[PDB]
């Protein structure tokens, strides 16, 4: 739910 393109390589950022 809008999550994914969160950590899409900045691990959690
Ligand atoms: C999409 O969001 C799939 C995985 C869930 C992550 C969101 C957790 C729910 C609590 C509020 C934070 C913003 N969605």
């Amino acid at each position: 739910a809008l999550w994914k393109t969160l950590l899409k390589k900045v691990l959690k950022a």
